[PDB]
């Protein structure tokens, strides 16, 4: 892929071009939050995670895969115990846990289910009941 | 202190939790834990959102809705480019973006797709897909 830097102003290259590296130091330069989503990704592979995600399945198999009611329900209650297990961290590592969860899910879904014709168009429609079952779980 | 009148108990010595209290100035005034989540959902409804679901269902389509490369390679994309539009946002809300994101990218597939038989075993092997996604494109 080979990430693009700015012309001036730190922004180092690395791999290549250097036959030698004659500079101390201990962390290399950054530009974006990399380690964030592997923390997130470290305990979602706890065993507390994998149990959840199973849980998320059958919610969203008996309800509806593609429900508006179904999807709200997962959302609301996965969140929920998810914060139970991890209140020592912050409100936003909360967030970030629930969500990539319900993409797992998801995921699973997908692998056991079987792909016809995508409807394209209708994609935004399915994002705006993602952003809805957001707004009303949290709301009250 | 819940430990009457209830078989868990708590002793971990994490200074103990907040839950409905008052302050100015000293334990973080002005919560959010609710509002985290509706706020992430209200930039999800924005317009640049939308398109990238729909640049989600394209890609996942074509490569395979079950593909650990494929998964990877819209996971990557969309963080990036989420962060383009979100430079102003925290790194934490970088990641709630492209993750609820990507929830509302399967949606789409599964409205647009047909549900057979669950392997609900097998879902906690597709929960290790999602981490692995996001461990490979952050970790560069």
């Amino acid at each position: 892929m080979a990430s693009m830097t700015g012309g001036q102003q730190m922004g180092r290259g690395s791999m290549g071009a250097a036959s030698a590296a004659v500079s101390v130091g201990g962390y290399g330069p950054q530009s974006s939050s990399a380690p964030v989503a592997s923390a997130a990704a470290s305990r979602l592979s706890s065993p507390a995670a994998s149990s959840r995600v199973s849980s998320a399945v059958s919610s969203l198999v008996s309800s509806g895969p593609t429900n508006q009611a179904a999807l709200s329900n997962t959302i609301s209650s996965v969140v929920s115990q998810v914060s139970a297990s991890n209140p020592g961290l912050s409100g936003c590592d909360v967030l970030v846990q629930a969500l990539l969860e319900v993409v797992s899910a998801l995921v699973s879904i997908l692998g056991s289910s079987s792909i016809g014709q995508i409807n394209y168009g209708a994609s935004a429609q399915y994002t705006q009941m993602v952003g809805q079952s957001v707004a009303q779980a949290l709301a009250g």
